[PDB]
RNA sequence: GUGAACGGUGGAGCAACACCUGAAGGAAGGCUUGAUGAGCGUGUUCCCCGCAUACGCGGGG
């Protein structure tokens, strides 16, 4: 590890704003009235996960020119 | 088929209200635009310096 580990929180939200106007538009065939940031299609949902910096090492028996040939892809 | 694959940090919110840079403080004390330079004496061959190279030229008092 090169860095401190640090956490990366990520959303995942629905554009309510986006669905109500899609909703009277008609585009969006949305029969509820109300969303719910609780569960649903509008959960904001809210997630925290690890973040390193660092160099990996792994060892292996195999030929060179196919892992160098994938690695390079 | 990378414990992978998928996943919006989002929405809203006035740095604003009131506040004298001001009071006092001498540019003065002394100083001719007046002169200065404008006119007033010597009466004939005597030293010394260069170019020459003496046939003579310039020249110090």
């Amino acid at each position: 590890r090169q860095l401190p580990n640090q956490m990366w929180m990520q959303t995942g939200r629905l554009s309510i704003v986006e669905a109500a106007r899609h909703r009277q538009s008609g585009y969006l065939q949305l029969r509820a009235g109300k969303p719910n940031p609780a569960g649903g299609p509008f959960k904001t949902s809210i997630y925290h996960r690890p973040i390193v910096q660092a160099e990996l090492t792994a060892f292996c028996v195999g030929d060179q020119q196919g892992i160098e040939a994938l690695l390079s892809e």
